[PDB]
């Protein structure tokens, strides 16, 4: 998952673990008419990288698994990514973090139970991969307080959009597209931060026509689905197409008051993947929200505090 130049024979360590893979109603809506309608199995994987006995950074991922007889639409959704900043960096984060999610991306060794008629599901070879990442400078996105810290690094909404799509172009080579939208924005104003990616283009990677509940997934915590939840709520989602939603989306508090608040996403088709047994810790979801819940309870400005939470977690090991 790491390369050996970075955890240095034991002085870096990684928490890593996924929850049990779970069915849940598809986050993007099917018309109960729609038939052939998939399965949905969602993993959700959090990292985190320690120096000795302190957090380093942090990353949250959604993996989502439409299955369908014979392929999987497969979502990959950038939930949370973080860094606490109470040590000089010694790392150039984005050589842990790309990675990370490229090992995330690529991971193919889910314990998918059967689906419930009203001991393991095999999953169709064919997979097409979505990549799904939002950049919204937010001081402490995992670590509560920690944007008081010395060595913790600020980027403006530009700095970091640049280097998210650094990061990504990284680790999406040879993709069928890379997509980036910045709701608001002009044509030129977008296109100057893709200029120097010959494969990037603007506009977005979901279905272009119809109503925008039928195209565009809903994902927790992201500044595209609160205004989704929006539409839905207020029942507007019978007319509302995805080109009026993006649009609309423009104008939303979150967007237009916001510091260059961006929208990636990036597709490859028709991947032919071959299901491998990786060992790793899975957790139930409760156990997962546990560990979430304690996190957030953490001053990470307060050495003391992150030093037991990490031994704590060792212990539960």
């Amino acid at each position: 998952m790491l390369p050996p130049d970075i955890l240095q024979n034991g002085e870096f360590e990684t928490i890593y673990f996924q929850t049990n893979p779970t069915y849940i109603k598809s986050p993007i809506h099917i018309p109960k008419s729609t038939i052939g309608k998939p399965d949905t199995v969602k993993i959700r994987h959090f990292f985190a990288l320690l120096h000795q006995d302190l957090v380093v950074l942090g990353l949250e991922v959604f993996v989502y698994l439409q299955i369908y007889s014979d392929f999987v639409e497969k979502y990959v959704y950038v939930s949370k990514c973080d860094t606490v900043g109470l040590e000089k960096s010694t790392i150039k984060i984005g050589k842990v973090i790309g990675p990370v999610l490229q090992y995330i991306i690529n991971y193919n060794g889910y314990k998918i139970k059967m689906k419930n008629l009203d001991e393991y599901r095999t999953l169709p070879k064919t997979q097409n991969l979505r990549l799904c990442v939002f950049t919204k400078p937010a001081k402490e996105y995992l670590f509560p307080n920690s944007a008081k810290n010395p060595y913790k690094a600020l980027l403006n909404g530009q700095s970091l959009l640049r280097w998210w799509i650094s990061i990504i172009d990284s680790i999406t080579k040879g993709w069928n597209n890379h997509k980036l939208m910045i709701p608001g924005a002009d044509k030129y104003a977008t296109r100057k931060f893709i200029e120097k990616y010959s494969d990037w283009s603007e506009g977005h990677i979901f279905k272009k026509d119809g109503l925008a509940v039928q195209a565009i997934p809903l994902f927790p915590d992201d500044p595209k689905g609160r205004f989704l939840e929006l539409v839905i709520v207020e029942c507007r989602y019978g007319k509302m197409t995805v080109s009026r939603f993006y649009q609309e989306l423009a104008y939303r508090q979150e967007f237009l008051l916001g510091d260059c608040v961006s929208l990636i996403g990036c597709c490859k088709e028709n991947l032919e993947v071959t299901y491998h047994d990786d060992l790793v810790s899975t957790v139930t979801i409760s156990e997962y929200k546990e560990f979430m819940n304690l996190l957030k309870l953490v001053d990470f400005s307060d050495r003391v505090e992150v030093s037991n939470f990490v031994s704590n977690y060792r212990k539960s090991k």
